[PDB]
């Protein structure tokens, strides 16, 4: 019920833990003299101070450091050369690694995945697993803060995974990163390029459809080229993911759930940076404004939608503070079940530039039933009130679909509502101008205070009555239409 | 049986409390760059270190700070700009806020009221809720030291609310301030003008017609123009209110 902005700002500034028995391992001879050897990291080095096991109560396996889950382990290589791999460390509960590998390639997957989880003690600890490799090369799935077995036993608190390459963090095609309710993920390389299905927000327990399920991917340190490929937020719940980006974020296909949010956050303008017991200062940030050169290049926004029938829709949404928000040639899809699903492509302090056709149920026409009001909704520059919402591609609306745009200046290239009807084509939030190029209406509820639609076809609507183009608010004194053409 | 003059002079000079776990929150980026944004203060900022709940025994809701009602919370903005609102923090038992908002307009009501209460522990603590806004703009009802639910459960000790604007503390027409048996209210702005029904002394419990029911409004610091509109003392009992005025 907190929302993502409180929970991230609470999880950001924490002391790590108070660990007793801080184990230390230093890799000595043999490692720093074979540059191609393809070692194994668990079996040859890490298994000295990590013991396996079984958890009585929902186990498959189990791992911790030494003498319980409250013991920090350092590994201090700093000159080991080779390629190392984990390849099967599943359900690591543990706590506080930091594998320190300069000039050493890692590989977080080979024939088997990985996992990094915590346990809900009375202290509610995090795990803070770190790596400091040269390349990372995920190459098989990695799950952060998963379910250990099946539901029962001890529950799972939050965790943090930090990956700190210095040449790149790539991924294979079938390497599904999937991070859950408490999980974060820090990346600090240059040129992150995750070619696999990143999955923020996922069903941590088998029935918990009402969990909050926050998650975070903090690519703020990436001095290179952030490049996701297939982001997928939410799974049968109201997930609120978030990405703290680095002012250039090209992602590929984005698949929101029905009621799943997203908070892509660009950096600021100049870049980042008995007895009374006084807690340390918790600095907390509201929604600020991104810099001048912040771009978020999504190229397709689908929506996965099946399930219940609620009294409204579910309002899939994404929220950005970047100075631009381009949406590529894939356009916008919106799957629509019985009630009216809703999309909110909101931008706080920037622009919006859509370059694709607005689909619904994955076609351009996309009919809907009576109560199913498929509602697109765009917000360009809410908090600065000088953001345009340009659509450089010809949109087309079918039946029971309701575009609305609340921007400063909503440019267009053509709106064709002549096929379906019952279209509430709202523009009431637009401050001054709506520069539509070619409008085709059958039975529409246009609400514009000032416009110049410089071509207007008005179709008829068959044989039914009581349906008509209806401008529903004050046209003002600056309006204009350079061509009306009834048919 | 003491009378008001003893009880005010006893409640005036007290050390605040001895709180362990003095939480501190500092508002960082984002707040100090939108002069018209109309934020929310509980949900966007305060709810990190205030948890809701239910009191087993006469609840509707319940609020405290963190780990019980003996934990001080500072909020240190000092440069946040906008208009903030509480709008529904009911039956706050808690203890020891001080929301410090220079150059930030507050609003203590929007579609729902507020409340600030204590609980009669064995220590008999006050709550000392403070604000340091620029305007305050009450605009819906605010009850100080109320009854939490209905009678039973834990009882309510005294409390102090301090409002410290620097441009004025106005009020809407339907904003009934009503402070009860232990409640005080310090105002330190210039030009307090409460256009609503201020109600000193009110039935704290449903049958207690023989309670003493003292109350205090201390507008001593007001360098401007104190202006009430409709003061109403006492409700079915022998209330002894008091106002420490500022010579106009």
């Amino acid at each position: 019920l907190l929302g993502w902005g409180l929970k991230q700002a609470e999880e950001a500034n924490k002391t790590p833990d108070k660990p007793d028995k801080v184990w230390r391992i230093q890799a000595g001879k043999g490692f720093n003299e074979f540059p191609n050897k393809e070692y194994d990291l668990y079996k040859s080095l890490l298994s000295s101070k990590i013991d396996g096991g079984w958890d009585w109560g929902n186990a498959a396996t189990h791992y911790w450091i030494k003498g319980g889950q409250w013991n920090k382990l350092e590994v201090d290589m700093k000159d080991a050369v080779g390629t190392y791999k984990l390849s099967g460390l599943r359900n690591f509960t543990g706590g506080d690694l930091d594998v320190n590998m300069q000039k050493a390639t890692l590989r977080l997957g080979q024939f088997n995945g990985n996992s990094f989880t915590s346990y809900k003690d009375s202290a509610d600890r995090t795990t803070r697993v770190d790596f400091n490799a040269k390349n990372i090369l995920i190459d098989n799935f990695l799950e952060i803060n998963n379910r250990v077995g099946s539901g029962a036993g001890r529950k799972a608190s939050s965790t943090v995974l930090t990956l700190q390459a210095s040449e790149g963090i790539t991924s294979s095609k079938n390497a599904e990163i999937s991070l859950y309710d408490g999980a974060t993920l820090n990346l600090a390389s240059n040129s992150v390029k995750l070619n696999g299905n990143v999955w923020m927000g996922r069903l941590q327990y088998v029935g918990a459809y009402l969990a909050p399920s926050y998650s975070t991917i903090n690519t703020s340190k990436v001095t290179g080229e952030v490049n996701f490929n297939h982001l997928t937020v939410g799974d049968h719940n109201a997930a609120q993911a978030g990405i703290i980006a680095s002012n250039k974020t090209h992602i590929g296909t984005l698949d929101l759930w029905q009621s799943a949010g997203l908070n892509i956050i660009a950096p600021p303008e100049g870049g980042y940076k008995q007895k009374t017991e006084v807690q340390p200062t918790q600095v907390i940030d509201g929604p600020f404004a991104g810099g001048k050169d912040t771009v978020v290049n999504i190229d397709r926004i689908n929506t996965k939608a099946d399930g219940t029938i609620k009294v409204g829709g579910f309002k899939a949404s994404l929220t950005t503070n970047a100075a631009h928000l381009n949406i590529g040639k894939g356009g916008v899809n919106l799957s629509n079940q019985a009630s009216g699903r809703t999309l909110l492509v909101e931008n706080l302090t920037g622009n919006i530039t859509v370059d694709g056709p607005l689909r619904v149920n994955n076609q351009v026409g996309g009919y809907a039933l009576a109560g199913s009001s498929a509602n697109f909704e765009f917000k360009a520059g809410v908090d600065t009130k000088n953001g345009t919402a340009t659509f450089n591609n010809d949109i087309s609306l079918g039946r029971f679909v309701n575009l609305k745009v609340d921007a400063h200046t909503a440019n267009f290239k053509g709106i064709d509502t002549g096929n379906g009807g019952f279209n509430t084509l709202d523009f009431s939030g637009v401050t001054n101008k709506v520069n539509i190029n070619k409008l085709i209406t059958a039975s529409t509820n246009v609400a514009v205070k000032n416009f110049n639609i410089n071509e207007l076809i008005v179709k008829t609507n068959g044989v039914s009555v009581g349906e008509y183009t209806h401008f529903s608010e004050d046209i003002g004194s600056q309006s204009r239409i350079n061509t009306v053409r009834l048919e």
